[PDB]
């Protein structure tokens, strides 16, 4: 109900794509696939912590789309959890096409309030190809 103070988030790329894959490959539950026509949601609550979030993200071979919600909503843990495909969503990265088969995409985002941000991976317009997802999230102070 209420209104929300919402800063923009910070978004850049970086050319460092071979390494980035390398090291976060290292944990296999860091790299996703997201299947053709399919759309895939990381969940990742607010740490009372922490201020910002802090994500990074690559592919292979082709582009995939990406952007970032806000959901306003109280989670019992601060555990990160992925979904295939009441509460009050708010739009902090709109879902672009980006190239991150050729550059590290990258951004952060100064925590609003309590709440579980929404991060889409979207394929949804690839009729024939799954996209392999190397991803990173965390918080700072």
């Amino acid at each position: 109900e209420s209104l929300p103070v919402i800063a923009a988030p910070s978004m850049w790329t970086r050319p460092q794509i071979k390494d980035f894959k390398e090291k976060i490959q290292q944990d296999a539950d860091s790299v996703i696939t997201v299947g053709r026509g399919e759309v895939v949601t990381v969940r990742v609550p607010t740490h009372e912590e922490g201020s910002y979030l802090f994500w990074e993200f690559a592919t292979d071979n082709y582009d995939i789309g990406f952007g970032v919600y806000f959901e306003w909503t109280d989670s019992p843990n601060t555990a990160v959890s992925v979904h295939v495909s009441k509460p009050l969503l708010d739009e902090i990265v709109p879902v672009y096409r980006r190239d991150c088969h050729e550059e590290v995409y990258a951004g952060s985002h100064q925590y609003p309030g309590r709440g579980v941000y929404l991060l889409k991976f979207d394929n949804s317009y690839s009729l024939w190809r799954s996209k392999s997802v190397y991803y990173r999230v965390y918080y700072t102070r």
